[PDB]
């Protein structure tokens, strides 16, 4: 609330009003103030800085803006100066011009200095006098020599981009640093003004550019105010940041530039011709790395003393962010820091990437490098980057083929990185290479199961196991070979062609068994939890660790994505239902009701309706408002133990199963019981007592649209018509039991079924007949679960082991697989193994 | 302990605030202020030196600092003037500069001498009326004929490195001459300010970069 005073005051000042499209940053102008109070009386100078266009000018501006800090503290006017960037003669008459509007009485001589002092005189004495406690500000400020005339020994306070402005000058100084960001939540508050809708009315598509913009709120009213004319190409902007080129993007505007880029041209001249070079090779750094000081030392050839410095004199440019963790500094920059950079020095960063790798050569070899150094990591994690943009393939050759490089690398790296390098690899070099990566993908495909613990077992031994031979067999050979003459006593295998039906892909996260796991809805993704309890959360892809969480109070029960996938649902014994949040991975939503521990945790599939569904051992449901910290509704109905429960596609309704069997279709929207199909169609006249088998429903499987439900127990999958509340399908299982899993699969109406002893055959619905068989899961599975797209599926084992596979392998039959115990005689030259029919004898 | 006095009349004077990481060096500013007070009344000049950078402005700049002296001794305020090395050219306008500064009235002609000697007369007549117990403060200066300038008869205290400077002008001279030097256990005290910590907590390293 500004004082009807306040712009009086303000008015005489000059500073100039703030733009009517502003959003305040509360806790910056408050400590800009509180610390702008400190200096109560005698001179002091204050320094604000930022990479371009961080707010910095508004702040000072708003700062000043309020009455309290002001009328208090400051009996003196304010008076403001546009600096700008001077040679000697330009900044004389802003002196001259100062000297005119501050002696607004005319009592002092009308005639003006012709010397700076003397103006630094009139300044001083008028400041001394005329004006007793006068604060005056700067804005821009690009040299010492400046200040040292403004030096007034009264406060003046200078806002800019170097922060080794102030270095001359004497007397108290400090500095309030701005950082580029901004708010999430206020650039949408920028944005709406921009457009002057109700926030939530803003279309989906502004979301994502915000994203782009980084808070550098020039970005947004830049883009916001581009759009004042242009509501209609919304979209078009979007995929223009993503681009990556801000040539697009201009707007005349009370600030000083076209365009985001037109501000960092202006800063890169400053710099003195010998520093000027040495900021382009700093070009080729990743727009997110924290590079150790080291590797900057390697490229520069220049020893470290004077390596830091210079950096030290950028980061005052406000050119390069400093990282002081520990000793260590890493150096890294804005996102639109990188991309102007690529913008004004493109042509020659395909060259210099050229440049460090020569520089590495010259000092360490990939095998002369060492764990103990602090830059190798780097090295390992990115060097495999420089020679792809270098373009020289047989150097890749050189270096990521070397099956040593990829023991180092996965020695402390860990087998992810490396295939997500590969996926880059394949186009950088050949297609008939491709076949060799092919082949190596292949290779890792049985390293990521047991790799990792420790016991490295002796690679080049288990690595003569693949087949037909492409390049990566070829080296094995040859290294088993060389070994054999000295020792190490390696046995052959003979049989590989004759066995093993290889899956894709395999993944451990926990060292402790697995209890649950779930694609994103996305299907990018995955997150597995364990008996440990602690959560780990993937991307499957190019398998590599994309989540860590740190702890789960009590095991783990069952885990879950939000329908967009940002938030994490944690069912537990304890009983603390944690809803982390599935981006930053900080806990956001949690709740408890149960009287025992939690069966099932599900968010709601309707985009719209945020509730949490739970099951429990005390058979009551848990009909969570997510939007609230109690519960909707609880729901009594299950006779027994919940064994599963997901929304229904109709979010209105809300299906639920338990041991009693009997599907539960409740009626959310009345928070009441609407329909239940009964369960005993598994009709079975036995010689048992009791009479009508009692059904124990497992999975609660849905169609594809969700409007009936598949579900499976004992002997025979059924599927249940809720809407009629009806039986319709009924899929018998292999032979007779009990299911202790089963996974029905809305594609070729297949059906991933875990009868007992890990017996998860691949029946297909409806249809009612066997598909094909699938043995190798050790420890009985644990759990099965389609991908989104359907064309694959996880399949957590006791073992602690999760098997990716193609849904086009299991189709296929497979005949083979050896019975598990048999009697082997040997009589010689041939040895014969005694077998078991895979059908009968 | 400066008065809130002490720092309005040093404002107008001009000389610059002492450095915030600064370490008394009492006994010598007690030597010049004490005899800094000798010159009662009547002409003199006072003249500082060392090798360069011994510490010898903020002396300066320090030895007014304090109220007792310059209080009762000097209800003229003090003037402080930057001379630096001047050409004859360069020297003329300092005196201008000085001219303007000390006639904040304007009471005299608005119009400034464009000879030295004129320039002198404004001084002397300034000291001798406008500012009766005025002290002026030279910062280096580098020959002679620059306080042969300067002498206008009123005290002037010039610091610097040559010594033999002050051998034109006429009056009583008194040096005190600063050795470079400090003290051992200052300059841990100068350190510990510099990197804000209690001074055993400093590394064992810093001992012998002070040697
Ligand atoms: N509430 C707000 N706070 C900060 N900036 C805002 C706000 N609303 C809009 N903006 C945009 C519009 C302005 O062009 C810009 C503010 O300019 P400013 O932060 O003073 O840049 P600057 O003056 O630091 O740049 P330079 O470093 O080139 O001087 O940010
Ligand atoms: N308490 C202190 N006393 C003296 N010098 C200090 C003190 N604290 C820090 N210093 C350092 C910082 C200053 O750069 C320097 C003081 O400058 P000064 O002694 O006036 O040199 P000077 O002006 O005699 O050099 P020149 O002969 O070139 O004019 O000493
Ligand atoms: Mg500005
Ligand atoms: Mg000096």
């Amino acid at each position: 609330g500004i004082t009807s005073y306040v712009r009086t005051v303000l008015c005489e000042g000059g500073v100039p009003q703030r733009p009517v499209v502003f959003v305040t940053r509360k806790k910056l102008v408050n400590a800009i103030q509180q610390k702008l109070s400190k200096l109560k009386g005698e001179p002091g100078w204050v320094t604000i800085h930022g990479m371009a266009g961080c707010g910095k000018s508004v702040l000072a501006a708003e700062a000043v803006r309020d009455h309290s800090l002001l009328e208090g503290c400051f009996p003196g006017g304010v008076h403001w100066v546009s600096v700008g960037k001077q040679d000697k003669s330009g900044l004389l008459m802003k002196l001259q011009n100062l000297c005119t509007r501050l002696d607004q009485d005319e009592s002092f001589s009308q005639r003006l200095p012709l010397n700076i002092e003397e103006a630094k005189d009139r300044l001083r004495i008028l400041m001394l006098r005329k004006h007793p406690r006068s604060l005056l500000i700067l804005d821009d400020v690009w040299d010492s020599w400046v200040l040292k005339a403004f030096d007034s020994q009264c406060q003046i306070l200078l806002t800019t981009r170097d922060k080794s402005v102030t270095d001359s000058v004497m007397g108290p100084k400090y500095v309030v640093p701005v950082e580029s960001s901004l708010g999430k939540e206020k650039g949408l508050e920028i944005l709406s003004l921009f457009v002057n809708m109700k926030k939530a009315d803003l279309p989906e598509q502004a979301h994502s550019i915000i994203k782009e913009c980084k808070g550098s709120p020039l970005v947004v009213s830049l883009i916001g105010a581009l759009l004042r004319d242009f509501p209609n190409r919304w979209e078009y902007y979007l995929k223009q940041l993503q681009n990556k080129q801000f040539k697009r993007i201009r707007k005349s505007s009370s600030y000083d530039y076209e365009a985001l880029d037109e501000a960092m041209s202006i800063s890169v001249e400053m710099l003195r011709e010998d520093i000027k070079d040495y900021y382009t090779d700093l070009s080729i750094l990743q727009k997110d790395v924290k590079v150790p000081t080291k590797v900057l030392c390697i490229l520069w050839d220049m020893e470290t003393e004077e390596v830091e410095d210079i950096l030290q004199e950028f980061v005052n440019k406000s050119l390069l962010f400093c990282d002081r963790n520990g000793k260590s500094f890493r150096y890294y920059l804005h996102d639109l820091q990188v991309d102007f950079l690529t913008e004004k020095n493109c042509s020659q960063l395909q060259d210099l990437h050229k440049k460090i790798i020569t520089q590495f050569q010259r000092y360490h070899q990939p095998h002369t490098l060492s764990p103990d150094q602090e830059d190798c990591m780097y090295w390992y994690n990115f060097l495999a980057y420089h020679m792809a943009s270098a373009k020289m393939h047989k150097e890749l050759c050189a270096l990521m083929f070397s099956l040593d490089w990829i023991k180092a690398k996965t020695e402390l790296v860990g087998p992810a990185h490396l295939i997500h390098e590969f996926v880059e690899y394949r186009h950088i070099l050949d297609e008939k290479d491709c076949a060799v990566s092919e082949n190596f993908q292949e290779f890792l495909s049985l390293n990521g199961h047991l790799l990792g613990r420790q016991p490295f077992p002796n690679i080049v031994q288990l690595g003569l196991c693949e087949p037909e031979t492409s390049e990566v067999y070829q080296q094995a050979k040859l290294q088993a070979k060389q070994e054999v003459d000295n020792g190490m006593l390696y046995l052959e295998w003979i049989n590989k062609k004759n066995i093993t039906n290889l899956s894709r892909l395999v993944v451990r996260p926990h060292t402790d068994a697995v209890y649950h796991a779930c694609f994103s809805e996305d299907g990018q993704r995955i997150a597995s939890c364990g008996a440990d309890k602690t959560l780990q959360v993937f991307k499957a892809e190019t398998g590599e660790k994309l989540l860590e969480i740190k702890a789960h109070e009590d095991e783990v029960l069952c885990c879950a994505f939000s329908t967009d996938d940002r938030f994490i649902a944690t069912c537990s014994v304890d009983k603390k239902v944690k809803i982390w949040n599935s981006m930053t991975g900080e806990l956001v939503h949690t709740y408890d009701e149960h009287s025992e521990q939690v069966n099932c945790c599900h968010f709601t599939n309707s985009s719209h309706h945020l509730l949490l569904a739970t099951g429990s051992s005390d058979c009551f449901l848990k009909l969570w408002d997510l939007n609230q910290k109690e519960c909707r509704n609880t729901m009594f109905g299950h006779t027994n133990s919940v064994n599963h429960c997901r929304f229904s596609p109709d979010d209105k309704l809300l299906a639920s199963c338990s041991a009693d069997g009997t599907l539960k279709l409740w009626d959310a929207t009345s928070a009441n019981e609407r329909k239940s199909i009964n369960v005993k169609q598994f009709f079975l006249n036995l010689e048992d007592p009791q009479e009508d088998m009692e059904v124990i429903v497992k999975c609660c499987s849905w169609s594809a649209d969700g409007a009936r439900i598949m579900v499976a127990a004992k002997n025979k999958i059924f599927l249940f018509d809720i809407h009629t509340s009806g039986l319709l399908g009924e899929i018998h299982t292999g032979h007779h039991s009990t299911i202790q899993y089963c996974d029905f699969s809305p594609q070729n109406h297949l059906a991933v079924v875990a009868l007992s002893q890990y017996c998860v055959e691949l029946w297909n619905t409806d249809s009612r007949s066997k598909v094909a068989d699938c043995r190798g899961h050790l420890s009985w599975v644990h759990g099965v679960m389609f991908s989104p797209d359907g064309s694959s599926f996880l399949t957590s084992s006791d073992d602690q082991t999760i098997r990716l596979w193609e849904t086009k392998k299991v189709c296929k039959n497979s005949a083979v697989m050896l019975k598990q115990e048999v009697d082997v005689v040997f009589q010689e030259n041939e040895v014969m193994v005694l077998a078991v029919d895979h059908i009968r004898r």
